[PDB]
Formats: structure tokens, C-alpha cells, sequence
């Protein structure tokens, strides 16, 4: 099963395993009055680990550690940020301490810097247009365009067809919109498109908060948006 928000405590990290080479991180926290679920990726790269997003925060990004630790007990030597949101860098100088290299694409970095977040070393080139797509490791990253926030990038798993739409997917139990302050609302149907035309064949798509689906969760999230827009 799927560790959902009602299990997990705040400041406890649980990994549960997708495929061969290939985890789900997913963590809970405190925000606005509510405890919230929030997915990462972890990625094997021979005798390494890629890591998709901290698990938002210092503490549960160090309690990732020791997780990944236990459990698979390779090292995490990269990590790649989705956006620049405190579930997603928040843990950024949790990992640098450890020697982990920390990326994000320019917008990313800057914008984190602009809100007073913590700043990924290292940025990625080659994401600057809607459609772009990079090979990083044995993951593909992917800029969709502006959707829940200007700079959101998406990862495609090829070896195990896993889409990671971090929070510009939303997981099948969220009828309302959520945190839309640095959404391109207008925008984001356009890019959730961008998706589907890219990754028609992704079995396994995980949003940034809550439960996995399928692509239905893409046309689910654009119902959302409108819902919220019209
Ligand atoms: C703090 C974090 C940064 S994205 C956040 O605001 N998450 C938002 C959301 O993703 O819309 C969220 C709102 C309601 C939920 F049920 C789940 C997730
Ligand atoms: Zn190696
Ligand atoms: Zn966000
Ligand atoms: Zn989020």
C-alpha cells in the first residue's frame, strides 16, 4: 500500500519502492493550519542515488537521509529540485552538509533566493523553454511551462515509465485548488497538455502531494484548475 498523510508523523520519512531502482520519498508537514503529504523521487544510478526534492524541511530531509540509509544504503550524490517551494528545497543545506550536489534550473535557484529559500548549488541547463527535455542521470527532466509555479519541471523515469509531475500534477482526493500564489493559472492546462503529448505512454505518475495514479490525474488537475478559474 501507499503510505498516505494519516500514517506518517512529521519528521518520519518513508520510502516505498515503485520499481526496480526506483522510490517514492513521501514525508508530512505542518502548513496553514493542516498536515500535508509530500512525495519525492529517488532515482539508482549504478552504485549512486539521484534524489528528486527534499522531503520538505531540514529535519525530514535528515531523517530522508537516514532512511535511505537503511533501507537501500546507497549514497544520495545528486539531487535535483522540481520548483522553488520550501517542500522542494526546503533541506537544500541538509544535503549540500552531507556532500550531496544540489540542482536546479536558473529560474528555480533565483526564485528560492528572491523568497528566502534555500538555494540549490548548481544549475541546470538546457530547461529554459516550454518543451525542453535534458537526460540527467537515468532520469529525464522536462519543462512543461508555467503551471502551479512558473519554474516547475517534471521527471520521466524511462526504464520503469515513471512520470513525476510534482505539484503541477494533483493527486486524484484534491477537488479544490490549492496553493496557487505563483500558479500561471491561465497557463497551466496548456503545459499539463505539453505532458500528455510528451509521456502519452507513463504508466506510474506521482503529483507532489498524495496518492499515485495514472495520466488521468493530468486531465483530474486541469478539471481542478478550471474549476477554480471559471
Ligand atoms: C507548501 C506546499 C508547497 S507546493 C503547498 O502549498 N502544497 C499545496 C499544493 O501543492 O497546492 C497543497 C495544498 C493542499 C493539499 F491537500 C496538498 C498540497
Ligand atoms: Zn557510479
Ligand atoms: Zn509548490
Ligand atoms: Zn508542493
Amino acid at each position: 500500500e501507499y503510505p498516505t498523510v494519516s500514517e506518517i508523523p512529521v519528521g518520519e520519512v518513508r520510502l516505498y519502492q515503485i520499481a526496480d531502482g526506483v522510490w517514492s520519498h513521501i514525508a508530512t508537514q505542518s502548513f496553514d493550519g493542516a498536515v500535508y503529504p509530500s512525495n519525492g523521487l529517488i532515482v539508482r544510478d549504478g552504485d549512486e542515488l539521484l534524489l528528486i526534492d527534499t522531503a520538505w524541511g531540514a529535519k525530514n530531509t535528515a531523517a530522508l537521509l537516514a532512511e535511505i540509509e537503511k533501507q537501500i544504503g546507497l549514497p544520495v550524490t545528486r539531487a535535483v529540485s522540481t520548483h522553488f517551494h520550501d517542500d522542494r528545497v526546503g533541506g537544500v543545506d541538509v544535503l549540500r552538509a552531507a556532500g550531496v550536489a544540489t540542482y536546479a534550473s536558473p529560474s528555480t535557484r533565483r526564485l528560492a533566493e528572491v523568497e528566502g529559500n534555500e538555494i540549490p548549488t548548481h544549475s541546470l541547463e538546457g530547461l529554459s523553454s516550454s518543451g525542453d527535455a535534458v537526460r540527467f542521470g537515468p532520469v529525464e527532466l522536462f519543462y512543461p511551462g508555467a503551471a502551479h509555479s512558473t519554474d516547475n519541471l517534471v521527471v520521466y523515469v524511462p526504464s520503469a515509465s515513471v512520470l513525476y509531475g510534482g505539484c503541477a500534477i494533483y493527486e486524484l482526493s484534491r477537488t479544490s485548488a490549492g496553493n496557487v500564489a505563483d500558479a500561471d493559472l491561465a497557463e497551466w492546462p496548456t503545459s499539463i497538455e505539453r505532458i500528455q503529448q510528451h509521456y502519452p505512454e507513463a504508466q506510474f505518475v506521482i503529483p507532489g502531494h498524495g496518492l499515485p495514479g495514472g495520466l488521468d490525474l493530468l486531465k483530474h488537475t486541469t478539471n481542478v484548475v478550471k474549476a477554480h478559474t471559471n
